[PDB]
């Protein structure tokens, strides 16, 4: 199969590396690769993070100074401000380079054309699939972890080797794995999840609550206990990842199995058409445009929805309960 | 009827003219009217074009400078950057004028309100209907060529006279003609063509290819030969422009005539509905809004579509083929 | 893999050939193989053409006489009269043959069963993709040109060799190419083009005109200048055939590209449905029946439509105009 | 204006006329114009009509012979056999003529392209609006009567004069009138009547009968008395033709007027849609195709319908009844 389990690490010995940002991700990658025998420098503005990184032993600079010194760079910062930074400070120095390597953690700002670097550069991609904290909690066992690879522009044929060397330098492999894919094939995923089943689930829960209350005379303090106020859900999401998704149900009763399976094979089509519509809306690039426009307006909708959701009925009752049970 | 065939040229003798931009159009217009007995000056930024115009015997200044010296101006540049230019350099120098004449080549940035000059100015329109190159290939025979005229604001009653004088000064008349119309009546046209039959044609071709392949087991190397890989279309367009649209078919076989006529009179309503929808969407001004917003966003959709189209199935086969026939 | 570029030519040395018809095709196809070192004889009715072919150095006989002498034949005449000819003069003289070869230029009269020759005959197909005139303009460069091959009935296992030898004998190869296919896979093509995008295009243009006029108060003398009275379509088709279909647009503006691409990916479904319907209506053979019937009636619909189309407002306006521009 | 009431008659004095057919129409026009000072000859096959026509004082020849002698001709025969006749006997004798005039009584076989004479000929139309018998019953009062005129092909600028002279030579004017129109504007009419209200009326009557019987227990021997077995209808049509269509109702009772007017303004749209569909089906020429094909088959549908209609229930009841009232 395409999968990869280990590779070399030499192309990054003899060069310097410039890490951008020192948030959750930037901190981890940086340290782990300082351990693997690499020269590392950071680029960031003088703020809280700035003091935190040097303090761990690093020689911290500002951003564009960390690039003139480097032949490689890691742009580990959010996808909402990464654009502006690339045009003001980076773009000129980048133009004034000969052979560079530029890395990302997400393909949003690239796959959709919001960033179009030159052809004198080797562009790559490296995307983990961990929340960011447990990654360290696992590396201390020598464990690896999974990632996604990809490339958009190679001018030396060495892009894949560079990417594998990177994935190795961060403890992801050996021990874990790394897949080959494109940028689109990662943004598509990181969005669909945030668009199809999370909101569907939330709305289904809210609807169960509303119906149980306003049509069957049920107490608000009860529904919550069953639906999500109890950690039964976590128990499900756990056995899912460990024992499997379907084999998980073997631990529950037969009635639950029957109802679940029937109603699952019964509603599979609606969710399918929904997912189709959303994925199509994304593939073309409308959602990026929508989000950028909303940014250009002042996040009005965001405000009103963040209001409505909290000022709903379920949220209030949840408040009294969580208080009554000590839950903060 | 409305049509005009020739008029005077005296109102432009005794004045100066400022031609903005020395691209395809501006170059031609200036080169021509330098011959009809007129003094001409250019305004443009110092780049490739700047060296070319002066090289041809012109005196080249900066844009704002070329206006202080002029009582007339030709704003021959794309409709995508004209706004900022007009707002920064022109607007003040124009406020500091007494009686001016401003000319365009399209009505997009005006008809839709993206430009609202003062009332101390005569605003006009002159729109050819040629690709830009053949205009020279024809003037060398002394021929004329067709144009569209219009006016948005006149404060001296001489606007139409100025417009006719201009159309004469560029060799369009006599020999060709000139029509009277508005700005809307030109943008509407220059858009509808780009919105109704070009894309319908392209999609129909693509669909014929896809169907022929994926449902009848046909070779990709064949369909192209019939549909567009052969220059049969060029002959059709030529006979259209020269002999007539319908009379053209007299040269083809009876079977083709029958099929074409029937299937045309059969599928006329659908395209009519489509065209109605699009023209209505334009008349109000939504398309301009959409385009300006996409500009403000970063042309994501443009990028993704330019990607999909090329990464299609037909394009790859056409690429394999063009290489095979020797076609570059 | 599939395509062919050159082959042998020996099977046609030691044999005679009988060319039927001396119209456009028969004229070119004959001279070239006469040059390539082949004995050639023509069969045609004694009329204008009859004098032309012999005048060029040929020995002209009558059709039935040209077959008794030949072991091979080329039936290069329209698909509307071929049936009677084959049924009256050819079939009788053909029963008393032993090893014959029969060639065509189209598969209409065969693929649809309107002709069912015997089994002692080798039936083949050769279909160029050129207007018929430029083919000779190109052969003088030693060039080749495209063709489609196919077979319906082989009683000697040598049919493909004969077809390749033929294609080589008319200058199409080497220099050009030749594809292997069936009769259907050519009739389907030569029809769909005449059924799907040509009439859709014509109707869309007509509708654009009608709408622009009768709902926005536009002048008839103007719309034409934009839509087709200018040869912009010719430039589009030329760039299509030469550089590519989509890459063609790079020479246009950005607004045009955006509108075109959007409206193309927006309507792809409707035309797909249309094309499906038409291709299905053909595959089964209904259109052939329709056309064979209309002939038995007197071409009434043909007449009425040829009338309506010409007596439309657009045609009258184009007539008033083409006069005004000197166009005959 | 737009109408004619009288005109000259000299262009037809000094010439001969060939009247084809001696049926109801031809007999009348011939007998008449033999009185207005014209030399007349007939062409027809030797049968009853031939003997009758030569008995009435004419000199009779054979059709083809009657044309060599004439410079004008009247083709007064049905529209179902005219084609073969024109193609066999007339066309050959007509190619060798110099300046001819050809007249019709209906535009069916022409307007639809089933006949396409040469260009050295003057083609015209003259269509009365009478059953054929009463025309003589009226002429003997010196009256005129209505006609329709038209032209398809004039090569001498004299057709209209010829047409008026003809309309005069038959006593239709003065006393009557003559209208200007085309061939289409005559066949369209002569068909619509036979397609829209005649069959609608018949079906409505049949339906009233069926409903009255099979849902309200009525006697078959009664309904007929009311619906059409009584001549009440004839009076309505007579008053229509004489006093007017709506003023007619003044003689009936109020209740009738109210119901009629209401249900008339209530059902106007449906019949309008029907008529639109039918007129459109005609204008293009599909009905002619249909009829010619049915002719080419054996008139099966005609037979089956002539059977069904007569073998209905209403017909059997009317047969039992008419016998009971002495009606043959
Ligand atoms: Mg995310
Ligand atoms: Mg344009
Ligand atoms: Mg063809
Ligand atoms: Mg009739």
């Amino acid at each position: 199969d395409k999968t990869v389990l280990d590779a070399n690490l030499d192309p990054l010995k003899g060069k310097t590396i410039g890490v951008i940002g020192y948030g959750n991700q930037g901190r981890v990658q940086a340290t782990i690769m300082r351990e693997n025998g690499l020269n590392v420098i950071v680029g960031n503005v003088k703020d809280k993070y700035y003091e935190l990184a040097k303090k761990e032993g690093f020689e911290v600079y500002e951003i564009d100074e960390a690039v003139r010194r480097s032949d490689v760079a890691l742009l580990l910062i959010p996808d909402e401000v990464m654009k502006e930074v690339y045009e003001k400070k980076i773009a000129p120095v980048l133009q004034g380079k000969k052979e560079f390597v530029l890395d990302f953690a997400s393909g949003y700002n690239v796959a959709f054309g919001l960033i179009r670097p030159p052809k004198s550069v080797d562009t790559i991609m490296v995307a983990p699939r961990m929340v960011g904290e447990g990654i360290m909690d696992l590396h201390k066992q020598g464990k690896g972890y999974p990632v996604l690879l990809g490339v958009k522009q190679d001018a030396s044929g060495k892009a894949w080797d560079y990417a594998k060397a990177i994935a190795k330098g961060i403890g992801a492999i050996p021990g874990g794995i790394a897949v080959i894919s494109s940028f689109e094939e990662e943004a598509l995923l990181d969005l669909m999840s945030e668009h199809t089943w999370v909101p569907i689930l939330f709305g289904a829960i809210k609807a169960c609550y509303d119906i149980a209350v306003k049509e069957y005379g049920v107490s608000p303090e009860a529904a919550l206990l069953e639906f999500y106020a109890s950690g039964e859900l976590a128990e499900i999401a756990r056995l899912i990842a460990e024992e499997g998704i379907f084999n998980q149900m073997v631990h529950h009763s037969t009635t639950s199995q029957y109802g679940t399976l029937t109603r699952m094979f019964k509603y599979y089509d609606v969710v399918r058409r929904i997912v189709e519509n959303e994925a199509k809306y994304i593939w073309d690039g409308s959602f990026a445009k929508e989000w950028s426009l909303e940014q250009q307006a002042g996040y009005p909708v965001f405000y009103r929805l963040w209001e409505l959701a909290t000022q709903s009925e379920m949220a209030k009752a949840e408040k009294e309960l969580y208080k009554l049970l000590g839950r903060k």
